């Protein structure tokens, strides 16, 4: 797939059991998750934006299927407003910019 | 130029006669610049990010030379700690995401 940047990158995730919908990203280096259960042990970990810190969950060696194509990273989770799939997750999927 | 995600994905601009380094940044719908100072009338204005939010101020139809591809759009200025090529502009020089 190519996807043109007209709207916003959104495609359909499936993590934890769960189908989310999240931000293909370039401009983040971490993937962040809105409030979510995901099992297993987290540490704690502050990561900031725009904008200002959050407290987040950290999450090491999860699956995530993105766009039908299945990639193992860290993920966290918090209280953003919009899921969002940063380039630790992008390079898995092959994902590149063309200009 | 086709661009991989190992590292920041981070362009020259040419914008008011200065030199600077951007994000091409697809999670973002706005250009964000850190303090600068541009030429002309402005409004206010205010944008969210992770974290919270950052006032700004708010430039049109600025001509933006990135990556050697000029663009004419809406740029944001403020206190930003990366400067950040929204999809605003991103669709000005015929940015796709490929995966
Ligand atoms: C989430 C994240 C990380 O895990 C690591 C590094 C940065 C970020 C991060 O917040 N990145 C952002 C750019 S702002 C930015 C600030 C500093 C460095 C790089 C980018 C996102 O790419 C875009 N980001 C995605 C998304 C984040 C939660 C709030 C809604 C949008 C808002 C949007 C955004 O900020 N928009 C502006 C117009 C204000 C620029």
């Amino acid at each position: 797939p190519q996807i043109t940047l007209w709207q916003r990158p959104l495609v359909t995730i499936k993590i934890g059991g769960q189908l989310k919908e999240a931000l293909l990203d370039t401009g983040a280096d971490n993937t962040v998750l809105e409030e979510m259960s995901l099992p297993g042990a987290w540490k704690p970990k502050m990561i900031g934006g725009i904008g200002g810190f959050i407290k987040v969950r950290q999450y090491d060696q999860i699956l995530i299927e993105i766009c039908g194509h299945k990639a193992i990273g860290t993920v966290l989770v918090g209280p953003t407003p919009v899921n969002i799939i940063g380039r630790n997750l992008l390079t898995q999927i092959g994902c590149t910019l063309n200009f």
